[PDB]
């Protein structure tokens, strides 16, 4: 809205990002998928995403509404479901992050709406 302030919103996004990273207990989404180990990754995945990149986007003022932030989170999840077979831990880790992280995201968006 007209009066919504930037700094409390960024503080909220930082806290939310930390809470989401806590759900990724193996830290498999902490840094970009290592393209040197996965040379076919970009054949399947058009926009890689990870929590370090999200932190850099946050601090570069690229996230100005909650959708901007949640869309990149959803890329982390959807890219991982798309690339990895269902019988892998990586696939299940994306399911777990979607489920547990969705709860973090709903409460955070509610706080943003009060701003
Ligand atoms: O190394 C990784 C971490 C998280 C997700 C991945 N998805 C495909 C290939 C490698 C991955």
């Amino acid at each position: 809205s007209m009066e919504m302030q930037l700094t409390p919103f960024l503080i909220l996004l930082r806290k939310t990002l930390e809470q989401l990273q806590e759900k990724d207990t193996g830290n498999i989404f902490s840094e970009p998928v290592p393209l040197s180990e996965v040379p076919d990754y970009l054949d399947h995945i058009k926009k890689p995403m990870d929590f370090f990149t999200m932190k850099q986007n946050l601090e570069a003022y690229r996230y100005l509404n909650f959708d901007d932030f949640e869309e990149d989170f959803n890329l982390i999840v959807s890219n991982c479901l798309k690339y990895n077979a269902k019988d892998t831990i990586f696939y299940r880790a994306a399911v777990r992050l979607r489920e547990q992280g969705g709860a973090v995201l709903r409460q955070a968006r509610r706080q943003a709406e009060k701003m």
